[PDB]
């Protein structure tokens, strides 16, 4: 590489060895396994480096990690693009066939996967045949990640690169079919830790990381960089606790006894914690947590604030980061009761710093800004994917008009609250009066015995697509058609016709198909019913 | 231009139209001329890019600009940037002389001057021969910039070009014999603004500028961006508060009645503002200052601190974006006395995100960080000058070995303060023992009858350089060298010999050549001198 | 494209339009469904390119067909790359999910599938989201690719472009987990024409193709064009019968009325054939078939010699043309017995026209050409693909030192003739004698009560691998594994002891694992042992 010193480069060397605030003493702390300073640290980071390059990695290839959240996934962050290698996370949580895709489309040469993912790889090992190493990875002194790096000297000198270097990359389930795969540069990783932080941080009170914060991911490593937010704190030096494998009795005893400050977790996730029997003794006053990935309920919400605990909503994708707006609260909403600081929390957020974010039509038209008027959201940010990895069409429609299709549905008010209401995939087109699925779900789960809604929409003669509705119901308590019907009327607004009672035609199903993440397979519904 | 749309460009009109927070009622106050709101003062941003139009100002074109810190100076920061042009910021305080060339060697094409400045134009208005339109502003209805605002629509479409073109531009007088002409890209200002932001407001509790902040500069709007602040401010989305001409009396009624929060002055700003007799009655609880251009006095400092002024220094140059390292406290170091507060807060500072600081020798050896090693910073980062403008030999000095020269000799402790201790040109060469002329300058200054200090160092046969001092003296209260030559002996170390009392050879001098900025000319000393 | 008249392109546009002979009332006959002239299938072509420039098919494209062997096929075969568009063609005896794997990887835009393949394609059809239109192929007038012929006019320009275009591309399963995609440019197919017609047809007497031979396949038109068979006759303008669904009867019905005299087919089909019981009473005199794919086993090459069958091997793969070698007698050869002429006709071949063809150890050092020194055949020739599609890894190793790797172990005499012994993954490491399993496979498939053998060898402490044996059995007809061995010794030639009765150890297992092809999963099998 040709390295004009006054050309500067926007590396993750820079992140980590340029940081905001560096406290040698500082402790990393994985669970209650390993403590080590910020020294070591960084030793680590360049003894992993050493042991990489006698590995035979060099720049351009692609190393994998199949880990729970721990310093070594951190020392994968830094370590394995900071020699121009592409780090590639694996989702463990999805199928071994679809982890065999991702594993043979990414063509990673190294694979760090943890002892208790092992029974995941033997069943797909044999056919994977483009990994010359695979790296045992142990809670225990007989790791094989650690008597790598034991061998290796802690000197090393990270190269110079242009900043365009793939450094991540990890594939995304969605739609399509098959995992589609999205790749970060080294350049959009530091603009996305820039942004950020100065988006959060500098806000006056209320949702802050800052340098003083104390770090704990309850969101997994392979998710899109955790939302990003360990290189966030790596660059302010802050003390990172990090859990392994998620109990909410470890999250619960990390929390109480490492002080947690800041966390970021799925909303499952927080009403797990809150669930929990230990948490009613716990101190939650010092705790703030960002919710992402899904909708954030406002009894959820209104159930942490009661806890004293400072959650606030975020929204990002594998695609776009992923952070693309965070709830910042003005501190006129700060001295707002209960449940309307429960409510404002909850929304989409208001879009980051250095990203532009409209909603439009089909056709791009860049629909007002009404808190009623829902498009779907197309965004502009330094840190979002080019493209598909290896993939054209996908691709195209990624960035259709010169934006990046984020196929969800929402609304944004005059003062910039995004609230998304649905994706697109899941629009139901009753003429030209479209009405998200979502709501109708929420409407149908307040009945006294139902358990779990999917809306799905099937095609109509005349309305062209009508709300059909399935339903869960708690055992032995059955519920008919026209009961749930009922309930389901005189709700706020309808579509079209009175209340949609002539439309909705609810079915009681058995099960509702889900995908490997977790999430309604409204594709595989579609199949037992159009 | 070729515009990429997954190609993210760094632009300021990124900064400006994608901010971390944008309150429409915000108000930006140009002292008790006017007040407008946020939205008012995009819609003037547009205006000015439609009157650069039809003025004729296309990309590549240089705009200058001769005026206070004002709304019109704000809207110069960004409207001249985002059409592509390149804005020349004049210093006013230079010499008519040294003006008329950076406006010949910028080649500006319009330039928008204060009717106060037109002095300054009448003397070399002949010889300038390049620019095709003056724009006279005033702080009346009557104001030129005003009235070419008011013929345009606030509707415009700023371009997309490559975040590598010149944005800013300003000469710098230092010791070149000539004013030195450094740029900045619109990556460059974006990434400045992104990194400090990164670093301040991410701080615990002091020293943070964040969204509730209201902010005031003290620190001319022509001096390397005013530090960059007020786009941090306008990405904030804060409060802004523009003074005009620098008065102490208004200066301090702008922070009582618009209840300013945070500011930036030099340290001798600071001192007329505390020394003003109306600050006494004033509450100072609640305002932020960061001090930077010069080292600030500990007692300086102390009697800030005495007056609740979360004051605390900072250090850049105008070749470096400026900001370079700001001092950030830690909790333990905020429950110090004020004495020991007062010490830390006086720091040159920790380097700020994304920059490497090195003290190297004459060789660039990266000498250790000891608390009394003192060598010449060298920086990178990601807002640096690549060169001096049309120069080549200076330019290639300012980047030998592959870093930015600083040309200040300073020190790092352990916990990564640095401390400047004086300019490489001023390094005395006893022998192998250099020693800073500032030290020397400070223990001569708390003479009973001294006025002023500058120590010079002339050639010497033995030592090679030994430190013949300059010190002025109260009216009347005529002091020999033979007593301050006592005074000076008997402090704490010393230079090869004794209290070096056969080498300082103090001469009373009736006045010390300072440059056109202020700063003591020790180039025109040693004229009276060897 | 910048077309140059004296700068010839070799394009399949050529092979239609610029033959060896073009008789345009020669025949096209689609089995018993339909019969048209060569001047309508020119016709037909016409039509086919203006339909898929009504479809929006555009140079580059990829157009996909799951089609039996047809007049369809064939108009395909030159219509859709003799518009610039890639032709994909699918394997209908993969499994769905590989066959939903090779359309997303090969992300073909328009899909011609038969209606009896819709089965196939209901079950991944939903997972596709890459293809825009179906087109329903069927063997009556209710077909859309029929509908859509008559819709256009039968002139068109086919456009002059780069003979590197990408013309056909198809996916091979192998044993690398997921089917690799191998293309062929249209001057690779152009040459394979040339080359072959030079190889076979130019012989003396036996095994020509030449133009007054009636062409009729039996190898699957996705599998490797046919084997280039359809270009050659077309070129030659030959009748051409095609018999849809492969059914023996049919197929026999076929070559008596039609008086086909020249067909290709894998041996498993001949030997359907000649099982047939109305194959006792036709007339096989005039009728040559050449055997592909698989080795031809001597018994079934002397009972089609019994039935004046001109029954001759050949040799190629998927990444090769596919053909590398044609077995070509001498006409001293001609004048051998039956049970010599069925041992040279069983022969892998002569390399044909323009091919390199070597046998080389693992260091490819070029084994010398003896018939018993067996080695990997690695090949060059104008006709092989230069890398896997949208692979790295994969496509390095494939064209490892400079030539392309068949897998194949084989013994080359001095002659001439190839001999193809087993794969290379199929290797037993006995020490340093390596031993073929297919060898010990023919040797156990004698005995009196064995069904079907795979030797798949385990690792040994002593020898590094052992042949473990399986074998399958007649149905109450039991042998013990000692009953075996006993069969087994006594052979001609062993390996490192006696006659490795010590280390066969035969396991009688109910069933072998087998691909979706059909060939043995020996990969599968190694599970089950090791
Ligand atoms: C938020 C933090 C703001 C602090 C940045 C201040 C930048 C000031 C730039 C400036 O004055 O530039 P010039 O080229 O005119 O002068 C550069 C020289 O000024 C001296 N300097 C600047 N800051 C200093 C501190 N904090 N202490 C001691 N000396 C300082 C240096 O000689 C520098 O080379
Ligand atoms: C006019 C001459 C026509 C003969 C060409 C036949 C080409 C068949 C291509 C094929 O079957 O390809 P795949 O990738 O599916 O399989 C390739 C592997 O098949 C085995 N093979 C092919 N021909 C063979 C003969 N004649 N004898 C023994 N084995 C054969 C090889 O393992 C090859 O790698
Ligand atoms: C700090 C701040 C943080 C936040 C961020 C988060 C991110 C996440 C990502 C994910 O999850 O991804 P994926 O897997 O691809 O997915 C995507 C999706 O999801 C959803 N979401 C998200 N977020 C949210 C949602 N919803 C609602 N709400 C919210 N917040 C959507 O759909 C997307 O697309
Ligand atoms: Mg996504
Ligand atoms: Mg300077
Ligand atoms: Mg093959």
């Amino acid at each position: 590489y040709v390295n004009d010193p006054s050309n500067y480069q926007l590396l993750i060397k820079n992140l980590l060895f340029s940081p905001v605030a560096f406290n040698p003493e500082q402790e990393i702390v994985y669970a209650n396994h390993r403590r080590h300073s910020y020294k070591t640290f960084h030793d680590r980071v360049r003894q992993f480096a050493n042991a990489l390059t006698k590995m035979g990695v060099k720049k351009g290839d692609t190393v994998a990690v199949m880990d729970y959240d721990s310093h070594r996934y951190l020392e994968c962050y830094f370590a394995i693009p900071m020699i121009g290698a592409k780090l590639h996370m694996i989702n463990v949580r999805l199928s071994p066939e679809q982890i065999l895709y991702t594993i043979d489309h990414a063509e990673d040469d190294i694979i760090l996967i943890h002892e208790e993912f092992l029974p995941i790889l033997d069943q797909i090992k044999g056919r994977i045949d483009t990994v010359t190493r695979y790296v045992v990875l142990r809670d225990d002194e007989e790791c094989e990640y650690e008597r790598l790096l034991e061998q290796e000297s802690t000197e090393y000198n990270f190269p110079d690169f242009d900043e365009n270097t793939v450094a991540t990359t990890f594939y995304t389930t969605g739609t399509t079919g098959f995992p589609k795969g999205v790749f970060f540069t080294h350049r959009q990783l530091v603009l996305h830790t820039m942004g950020i932080l100065s988006t959060i941080g500098t806000n006056a009170s209320q949702g802050r990381l800052h340098q003083g914060d104390i770090y704990m991911p309850i969101t997994p490593m392979f998710h899109v960089h955790a939302w990003g937010l360990p290189y966030m704190a790596t660059m302010l030096g802050v003390k990172q606790v990090y859990p392994g494998k998620y109990v909410p009795d470890v999250l619960l005893n990390l929390i109480e006894q490492e002080k947690v400050t800041f966390s970021h977790c799925v909303p499952t996730i927080l009403h797990l914690l809150l669930s929990s029997p230990k948490s009613k003794a716990m101190d939650f006053s010092g705790w703030k947590v960002v919710i992402g990935g899904a909708a954030l309920p406002k009894a959820l919400c209104k159930s942490a604030l009661e806890r004293d605990i400072d959650v606030f909503a975020g929204y990002g994708m594998s695609e776009t980061g992923p952070i693309l707006s965070i709830v910042q609260l003005t501190p006129e909403q700060l001295e707002l009761d209960v449940d309307q600081q429960a409510e404002y929390r909850s929304k989409t957020g208001k879009k980051v710093a250095l990203v532009e974010a409209y909603i439009v039509d089909e056709d791009m038209n860049k629909l007002p800004h009404d808190g009623e008027t829902a498009g779907e959201i197309v965004v502009r940010a330094p840190w979002l994917t080019p493209n598909y990895y290896k993939d054209n069409k996908n691709s195209k429609a990624l960035w259709r008009g010169g934006y990046l299709h984020t196929g969800d549905v929402a609304h944004i008010d005059d003062e910039g609250f995004i609230k998304i209401t649905d994706r697109v995939k899941d629009m139901i087109k009753i003429s030209g009066e479209w009405v998200s699925s979502l709501e109708l779900e929420d409407i149908l789960h307040q009945h006294q015995s139902v358990s779990e809604v999917a809306v799905i929409g099937m095609p109509h003669n005349k309305w062209g697509e009508v709300p059909l509705a399935l339903v869960t119901l708690k055992e032995d308590a059955q519920v008919t058609e026209k009961e749930l019907l009922g309930f389901a009327k005189d709700f706020i607004n309808k579509g079209i016709l009175a209340r949609e009672a002539l439309l909705l035609k609810v079915k009681i199903v058995d099960e509702i198909a889900k995908t490997s993440v977790g999430k309604v397979d409204k594709k595989e519904l579609r199949k037992l019913h159009l």
